[PDB]
């Protein structure tokens, strides 16, 4: 029983790598990163999880990301401190040329998308869990390859463009707050393309079916619910399980703190209705800007001018945290709110 830790990028190529890897590994935890700070955070998370595991065989798999020399050095050095740990990086970005030729585990091929590199590496070394799936999995891989390298003649090119936009626009589950549910959703949507690959007009057929499919994958009923209520309902349900970690206290009022969620009017109104014990909702983004909402039980205009140099209305307001310190660790973000609220 070998434990796989799979870190990948966030676009179609990045998530398709993880569709592929889940076809091979019964014991796998996935991670995603966009830019460099997030990549380092995920590498720390992965090494931390491996240090705390009780298993003995491990594979660190990194796809569709390039590391700078310092992060590649850190990875190599860290796994030789105080367990059998294999590492394989698969990528196609020419920016990593120098780093690739300094590490035997760092593999660069600029002529293929990362998903195809992952597939051929895993297929050479591991049995696919369900050998019937190959008849749709290899076409799906090739489709991703064709659009990623923009081969207008390659198999599945036009359908792949639909899938690329699908991945970009399936943002109904905030990635920071709901990392696993965000990945499951996108991967469910991408896998459903297997029911279109062999249609005569696959690109258009999938393109026109996707919206209804998204509503269903989010747990909604597309015949009686709008997308904006399906998305906010799916998110609030996931937020309701986080009440103890995300609770913050301003004077005598209790609030719920989220991060990077953006436009929160529908979301917060629904959360506060379903959870009447909360007085306000507060979301912060990476630049320190703050959105506050209430349902009559907390003047968030007064709150944000006491705490965030801001203003608005009794039930909706904004502001900013000067010197706010971005992070991919939710506790780090919460401590910053707590410190502000503590003197309030
Ligand atoms: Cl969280
Ligand atoms: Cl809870």
């Amino acid at each position: 029983h070998m434990q796989v830790y799979h870190l990948s990028h966030i676009d179609l190529d990045g998530y398709a790598c993880q569709l592929v890897s889940k076809q091979f590994f019964k014991n796998i935890q996935c991670y995603n990163a966009n830019y460099g700070r997030e990549v380092s955070a995920r590498i720390y998370e992965i090494l931390n999880a491996i240090a705390q595991s009780k298993e003995s065989e491990f594979l660190i798999l990194v796809s569709d990301l390039n590391l700078n020399l310092n992060e590649a050095e850190y990875l190599q050095d860290k796994i030789q401190e105080h367990k059998n740990i294999q590492i394989q990086l698969l990528d196609h970005h020419i920016s990593g040329k120098e780093v690739a030729e300094s590490f035997h585990w760092y593999f660069l091929d600029t002529n293929r998308c990362a998903t195809k590199i992952v597939y051929e590496f895993l297929k050479k070394h591991y049995a696919i869990l369900e050998p019937k799936n190959t008849t749709w999995l290899e076409p799906l891989v090739e489709m991703v390859n064709s659009v990623d390298i923009w081969d207008t003649q390659g198999y599945g090119f036009e359908l792949g463009k639909v899938c690329m936009r699908m991945i970009t626009q399936s943002s109904e589950l905030n990635r920071f707050m709901f990392d696993d549910e965000n990945r499951d959703y996108k991967l469910k949507l991408l896998e459903e393309v297997k029911n279109y690959l062999f249609l005569e007009n696959a690109p258009v057929a999938y393109d026109n079916d996707l919206f209804r499919l998204k509503k269903i994958a989010l747990g909604g009923d597309p015949d009686t619910e709008t997308m904006d209520n399906i998305s906010s309902n799916a998110q609030t349900h996931l937020l309701s399980l986080k009440k103890h970690d995300c609770s913050v206290y301003y004077q005598d009022k209790k609030g719920f703190l989220s991060y990077s969620m953006g436009g929160i009017s529908v979301l917060a109104n629904l959360f506060l209705t379903q959870n009447p014990d909360f007085d306000f909702y507060i979301d912060v983004n990476a630049k320190g800007n703050v959105s506050l909402r209430a349902n009559g039980n907390c003047d968030v205009c007064e709150l944000s001018q006491m705490c965030f140099n801001g203003g608005g209305h009794r039930n909706a307001s904004g502001g900013k945290i000067d010197g706010f310190r971005e992070s991919f660790n939710y506790r780090d973000i919460k401590e910053q709110i707590e410190e502000i609220f503590n003197n309030a």
